[PDB]
RNA sequence: UGUGACC
């Protein structure tokens, strides 16, 4: 309930020259009490009378009605920023050192010096691409200065490490003013001018470190990262994590956690013997002297200490650095600079040849539906991003125009242009229009942004090849429905003091021009055998179309934009942007590592008890007769650089015994570790989610880097919701929403009240509350409408429907429907009548909630309804579990070291349903989880239809819709669903074992029955709140079950009447993975 | 309609 009190000391902290409380209650007469209230109060403000009186009358409105909101009216002018920061500007302003950067641009110039002309200039090379102000997170800062000016012991030396840091950024922006953003959070010209370029961004880097500063030793990283970023924007991070590799490779393992049969972790006490050749240690010596060459001198030192003796225990200050690394910003190049940098392969190419047939070798040979109606399945697969060129198109009576892919389709097909069996070319007559990936640290890459002909083409032909990996392990990120834990569990699984692993960061190879013939040709290669192994005239047509985007691809051709111009120059390598990206990424790293390792056996002896691809690295675990040296390891690494010299790859290929070092993880004497780098003031680029929207993800990020290791103080990120989430009714008016209405289960849920743990209504108010909210979930977009009557639009859906389904539709047919009207809101426009639409309603709403006549079941009720029948009682779980993830907070690590761990997700999809198997075997039709869970419940007769509608055999379908199975799949898809419902694979849950013996020890539940629904749902119900208690406590209980007969009817029917919610919170989770 | 692929 904190919030709600943090709010007023912020706006009583930003407004000084008055605040009015909003309440409501779902009780009649407490109702009035809130309106009268409220009233009086803008009466007296109306009036400048003291409040005070109101506050004591109404006593009961403050004590039992619940706050909705707070109006804050506000006379200035959005200055006080720049009053405000003078006290903190007195430390010498910084100086950027002009000659550290390469290109020209990279250097913190004064932005006239980059742009003498306001029709050259752009933020594109820092734009923040936020919808929060540089001037809002200088106020956030302050505002917690304050609050803790007069703390005592550690919590003052926390504040005066930040004072400090936080003088720097104050100091060196006074010297020139605090820029200002515009209406869109843009920093113009006019403004940018006289500032330094990079000032904005650096700003909100330095900023968002120093907030996350507790430790001296977080002062001291910041504090370097700070200054050192004012001037290097461009290899500060890559200087700083460099070094990573390499001692991952120094820590011995003293116990740690393995992959057993069952693909599970277990513990496993044994010693591996860190063996580092000599040679090693200079490479490692090299890398602190080039960060010391680059001013870096603190952070160098701690390296260097820790080196002394290499302790796993005191290891944790070296992933701190490593996390701390990429929150410098994001290295922002212009396209061109990015794209510049762009007989030995028959092994190679073999292995992609032959790895590309096994994948779709059966899928072929039977002549596999999927493969025969591919075109069908890419049009269904359809998103609404970019196609490259802005056409104009016609709609029923409105000549619009637009980029996205859906809307060319359409218009496409209604005038017989629609035409996937040519495939369009990409060289200099056409050249691809292109795209960029920002990250931090790393350099910028470019991205092929192809017309939909060639997502149509790969389509079906690459789901093919991800369930072949979805099967296979080498394909570490594909592989069955494991988590990073088992990853991390297979490789130290064969450590022994007679094998060594072998990790490689193979991301330059992938972007070499070396490399793009060989690939394409391989595919090609494969896909031919492919061709000769049917005669299907669908088979091999989907087959011809993807050899064609291949022979297009080997010689392309791109516009790269070179100031207000769009030079064509010929591109030689492999960008990215296809469907079969990833997949195909996957496919060649793994023939890479295989062409590698079978070079140096003609030299070495050992064995390979594991081979792994898994994004742009690859890795391998080698075993020999012999125990390893010191002058074994240098013999196989050089051996193995001088391989993939040989083949003109520039990569970093290093081996040890008891580490390694990936982009996605990091495996530490024994542990596991996760970079905690999230941008979280800075993001990549500018979407078209609303700032509501982006409130939640910047918690999500908070949330994710705190479970990783890198900590942003609460406060701060409490402070900035209120910020994004307010909203002006003028210009003196501001409404600010209440915890209540930020963090309750409904359409417009932005965080938990309390970090990992998820509440649900349980209590009328907040039922009251949670139904207003659904009232206007869904609003309602003229343009929307216009074009989802268009002729184009009718036709196109109808064109679906009739290609895919046999007999009637409805179910499915409505769907289409739906699932195109809502592509149409990556279309600004419609985009922009929705949000307008949602500000007003929550305008109201925060007012004076509405009614609703409710009749819609949701999650919250069901528990709502099961709570009342648990008895709680103190209960005692011993910790069992050593910690293998050591960056975890201690109230989520207590967790499992009491009830353990998983490697793997829990289905929430419904995927596994003999049901949704069956539908793929003859459709190529995909129906959601929700769509299952209604299908499913609906009359045995109704069913029989839906299968055969969609081309589903008679035998087959009247065998199902009586069968043991279909009954199964009931149960089996609500529970899906279910798990769906609860968010059991974000967040914190993620993690927990929720099998756990030891959880399930606390759980007593006496079966009154025998109705599977009910049992399932009071279980997880109990789970969950054991959990939850234990997340906030630190200590157990156990939940007993006295859950009446009767009852268990009554629930099983609302069970499967549940309605999803959808909201900023729901998003900002699939937002992350 | 300051917008920029696969996922
Ligand atoms: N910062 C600030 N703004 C005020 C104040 N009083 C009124 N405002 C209004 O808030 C605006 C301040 O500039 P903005 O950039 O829009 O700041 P904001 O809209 O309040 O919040 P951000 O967009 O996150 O910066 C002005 O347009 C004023 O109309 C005040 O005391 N401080």
């Amino acid at each position: 309930g904190k919030y709600n009190l943090i709010l007023s000391e912020y706006l009583s902290f930003i407004y000084n020259s008055v605040q009015i409380p909003i309440y409501y209650s779902s009780n009649s007469e407490l109702e009035n009490r809130c309106i009268e209230f409220h009233s009086k109060c803008l009466e007296n403000s109306k009036n400048g009378l003291s409040l005070r009186k109101l506050f004591v009358e109404y006593n009961d409105v403050i004590e039992n009605a619940t706050l909705l909101s707070i109006l804050s009216y506000s006379y200035d002018k959005y200055n006080a920023v720049e009053r405000k920061l003078v006290k903190y500007a007195k430390g010498k302003p910084l100086e950027a050192d002009l000659t550290v950067n390469e290109l020209d641009y990279e250097n913190n110039k004064m932005t006239s010096e980059l742009f003498p002309t306001a029709e050259e200039y752009t933020d594109s090379l820092m734009d923040p691409a936020i919808l929060t102000s540089l001037s809002s997170n200088l106020n956030a800062v302050m505002f917690w200065l304050e609050k803790h000016e007069n703390d005592v012991a550690e919590k003052l030396k926390v504040y005066k490490r930040r004072l400090d840091l936080f003088t720097i950024v104050a100091s060196t922006i006074n010297k020139y003013g605090v820029p200002r953003h515009n209406a869109k959070y843009r920093y113009e010209y006019d403004v940018m001018k006289d500032k330094p370029y990079y000032l904005v961004t650096w700003a909100n880097s330095s900023i968002e470190m120093l907030m996350s500063v507790f430790s001296h030793d977080d002062y001291l990283i910041a504090k370097e990262l700070i200054v050192l970023s004012y001037s290097n924007r461009s290899t500060l991070a890559k200087l700083v994590s460099s070094p990573m590799s390499i001692l991952v490779a120094l820590v011995d393992i003293n116990g740690t956690f393995i992959t057993n049969e069952e693909l599970e972790l277990e513990f496993s006490n044994k010693y591996v013997r860190a063996i580092v050749p000599d040679q090693t240690f200079d490479e490692l010596n090299q890398m602190l002297d080039n960060m010391r060459k680059a001013g870096l001198v603190d952070i160098p030192k701690m390296i260097q200490d820790w080196l002394v003796d290499r302790s796993i225990e005191k290891f944790p200050l070296m992933a701190k650095i490593y996390s701390w690394s990429f929150h410098v910003g994001f290295r922002k190049q212009k396209m061109l600079d990015a794209a510049l940098d762009q007989e030995m392969y028959r092994e190679y190419t073999m292995l992609i040849r032959d790895e590309v047939v096994k994948m779709l070798e059966e899928p072929v040979k039977h002549d596999d539906h999927l493969l025969r109606d591919s075109e069908l399945a890419g049009l269904l697969s359809m998103s609404s991003a970019s196609n490259g060129e802005s056409r104009q198109l016609k709609f029923g009576r409105k000549t619009i125009f637009s980029t996205k892919k859906n809307m060319h389709v359409m218009d496409d097909m209604a005038n017989e242009r629609y035409t996937p069996g040519i495939i369009p070319p990409v060289n200099v007559d056409k050249p691809i229009p292109l795209g960029r990936r920002d990250v931090p640290g790393r350099r910028t890459r470019i991205i092929f942004i192809l017309p939909y002909e060639y997502f149509i083409a790969q389509h079906a032909v690459v789901e093919k090849m991800l369930i072949y990996a979805k099967h296979t392990r080498e394909y570490a990120e594909f592989y069955s429905q494991s988590n990073q834990l088992l990853s991390y569990g297979d490789v130290t699984r064969f450590l022994s003091n007679n094998t060594m692993v072998l990790y490689t960061d193979v991301s330059q190879w992938d972007s070499s021009q070396h490399n793009t013939q060989p690939f394409r040709k391989g595919i090609i290669m494969g896909l031919d055998i492919l061709a000769n192994m049917t005669n299907d005239a669908k088979v091999l047509q989907t087959l011809n179309l993807y050899k064609q985007t291949q022979i297009n691809l080997m010689d392309s051709y791109v516009q790269i934009p070179d100031g207000n111009v769009i030079k064509k120059i010929q591109y030689g390598a492999v960008a990215s942007g296809e469907k079969q990206t990833k997949a195909a990424n996957s496919i060649a790293n793994l023939a890479l590592i295989k062409t590698v390792l079978s070079r140096i056996s003609n030299k070495h002896s050992f064995a390979t008890k594991i081979i792994r691809v898994d994004g742009d690295d690859n890795y391998a675990v080698l075993q020999f007769n012999t125990e390893v040296t010191k002058q074994m390891i240098q013999d196989v690494s050089n051996d193995v650089r001088e391989t993939y010299a040989r083949m003109n790859a520039k990569v970093k290929a290093l081996v040890s015994t008891v580490g390694i070092e990936i982009a996605k993880r990091y495996i530490a004497g024994g542990k596991i570790f996760f970079r905690a780098g999230i941008n979280l003031l800075n993001n990549e680029k500018r979407g078209q989610s609303t700032q509501w929207d982006q409130a939640a993800i910047l918690y999500s990020n908070y949330i994710v880097n705190r479970l990783r290791g890198f900590e942003t103080d609460r406060e701060f990120i409490l402070t900035k919701i209120m910020q994004m989430t307010s909203v002006a009714i003028t210009g003196s008016l501001r409404l600010f929403p209440s915890e209540r209405v930020l963090t309750t289960n409904s359409t417009f849920k932005v965080f938990d009240s309390e970090d990992f743990i998820i509440e649900y209504g349980t209590t009328v108010d907040e039922v009251y509350i949670q139904r207003a909210f659904m009232s206007l979930s869904s609003q309602k977009s003229g343009i929307a409408d216009e074009i989802a009557a268009s002729s184009t639009f009718k036709n196109y859906v109808t064109r679906l429907s009739e290609q895919l389904l046999f007999s009637k539709n409805n179910i499915v047919s409505r769907g289409i429907a739906l699932t195109e009207k809502a592509k149409l809101n990556s279309y600004a426009p419609i985009s922009l009548e929705k949000r307008r639409a949602q500000i007003s309603a929550l305008l109201t709403m925060l007012q004076k909630p509405v009614t609703f006549k409710s009749s819609k079941i949701t999650i919250n009720d069901i528990l709502r309804d099961i709570k009342p029948f648990f008895t709680v009682s103190d209960a005692h779980l011993p910790i069992q579990y050593q910690k293998f993830m050591p960056t975890l907070p201690d109230n989520v690590q207590y967790i499992i070291q009491c009830i353990g761990s998983r490697t793997y997700q829990i289905e929430d999809d419904g995927s596994k349903s003999a049901i949704s198997r069956l539908i793929s075997k003859y459709s190529v039709y995909k129906p959601s989880i929700e769509e299952l869970y209604k299908v499913i419940s609906l009359h045995e007769n109704e069913i029989q239809l839906y299968l055969i509608s969609l081309g589903i055999p008679k035998i087959d379908a009247d065998t199902y819709v009586g069968s043991k199975i279909y009954s199964r799949d009931k149960y089996r898809i609500l529970e899906s669903y279910v798990y769906n419902l609860l968010s059991i694979n974000y967040g914190c849950y993620q993690l927990f074992d929720f099998n756990s013996p030891d959880l399930e020890k606390l759980i007593r539940i006496p079966f009154k029955g025998k109705i599977p629904a009910v049992t399932f749902i009071l279980h997880l119900y109990a789970k969950l709140e054991v959990i939850n208690y234990a997340i906030k406590n630190g200590s157990w209980i156990s939940l007993f079950c006295n859950y009446p007969k009767s009852e268990m009817i009554k629930l099983w029917k609302k069970m499967w009447n549940i309605t999803s919610l959808r909201s900023p919170y729901t998003n900002a989770n699939f937002f992350q993975e």
